[PDB]
DNA sequence: CGGGCATGCCC
DNA sequence: CGGGCATGCCC
């Protein structure tokens, strides 16, 4: 078992939190976001699009990480990883991780030495003139449900916004569900909010 | 891809038929066997008896080889294997290996060279005296479901006695479902036999 | 594309 | 134990 890190938001004094893409109500879209639910829905090894938002400027040399814990306390000190099935099927990623980025040359993948936990790592940048955030793609590399590995328990993903001391500026999370059918589920999930939650 | 062994039906010159345990109602009873379907439900690393049925004593040295091949046109060439996941998780069977023999001081586990097929082998033994048959207990160590393995996909158990010299003496086969609930599976495939076979 | 099934497991 | 759900995938 492993030391938890915290999942308590913290938008901090550079006013950061998260953004997500509307999506199209198919059954099958590739990823959907339920504000309600705090919850992202998505399709295994596709682009997980999440904006970063900040008030005032990071200092120069600021890093993202992203890191997946077990949401429910009879999990959370386990280290969540890719099932031996999808380990064994980018030339960075190491097979283990289930969390990459897509399409940054300046990614590193990282194995904590002591708690054995995965996080990615990329360098913050600011946003283009005229726009309002930052984006970044992630992929989950299993699906929920993958037996022998997340099988079927919730993940939150931790966002954590970081200088290069290694002080903590900003943290937020959002829980995930890789799934074959984000929409489906999503749907069924506030559903089920509303009805019975 | 491998060359696929024979699941001919031979029952030849020693009149070698297998035979099965009765089971009871249970939804998820261990192992039950269809006549009508020539099928065995059971569950994962339980207890599988299947009975040797000889009209005339095979000659010393015989040999009793198990194996699996897919029963499906488009998979009989794959080998059958265990799945990573389990695969990952009792001192001779290979992890590889899905089926073993339980309770035999002499099994043998085999890797075909050319075929990369995998088999179990134990010495045939002439029933006691008064007894009409020999059982021999084998295990299946997936389920047909797991991902990365069987994937859903029917399997037939090959079970060839062979005399030392490596002659064919007696084939037969059945199918397995391998399954948390062997009498929900095995009840359901057998309504939907009459209702639309 | 959206309807619907099989199947491990509910805690 | 038997009812019933979530979820990958039907070919
Ligand atoms: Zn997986
Ligand atoms: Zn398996």
């Amino acid at each position: 078992s492993s030391s938890v890190p915290s999942q308590k938001t913290y938008q901090g004094s550079y006013g950061f939190r998260l953004g997500f893409l509307h999506s199209g109500t198919a059954k099958s879209v590739t990823c959907t976001y339920s504000p309600a639910l705090n919850k992202m829905f998505c399709q295994l090894a596709k682009t997980c699009p999440v904006q970063l938002w900040v008030d005032s400027t990071p200092p120069p040399g600021t890093r993202v990480r992203a890191m997946a814990i077990y949401k429910q306390s009879q999990h959370m000190t386990e280290v969540v990883r890719r099932c031996p099935h999808h380990e064994r099927c980018d030339g960075l990623a190491p097979p283990q991780h289930l969390i990459r980025v897509e399409g940054n040359l300046r990614v590193e993948y990282l194995d904590d030495r002591n708690t054995f936990r995965h996080s990615v790592v990329v360098p913050y940048e600011p946003p283009e003139v005229g726009s309002d955030c930052t984006t970044i793609h992630y992929n989950y590399m299993c699906n929920s449900s993958c037996m022998g590995g997340m099988n079927r328990r919730p993940i939150l993903t931790i966002i954590t916004l970081e200088d290069s001391s290694g002080n903590l500026l900003g943290r937020n999370s959002f829980e995930v569900h890789v799934c074959a059918c984000p929409g489906r589920d999503r749907r069924r999930e506030e559903e089920n909010l509303r009805k019975k939650g």
